[PDB]
């Protein structure tokens, strides 16, 4: 019981959820639509 409780406390000390959330927040701020437009332009150039 003590082992499990201390493991739970240690895991919650790091708070992996906060790190994942921060990474997700930064991920959205990149200009993704520019990349999508560039891909569309490449395929359009190929078709043309």
């Amino acid at each position: 019981q003590v082992l499990m409780d201390k493991l739970v406390e240690l895991a919650h000390q790091y708070k992996l959820k906060e790190t994942i959330q921060k990474l997700s927040n930064v991920l959205q701020q990149v200009k993704i639509k520019d990349y999508f437009e560039k891909l569309v332009g490449f395929i359009d150039d190929a078709v043309k």
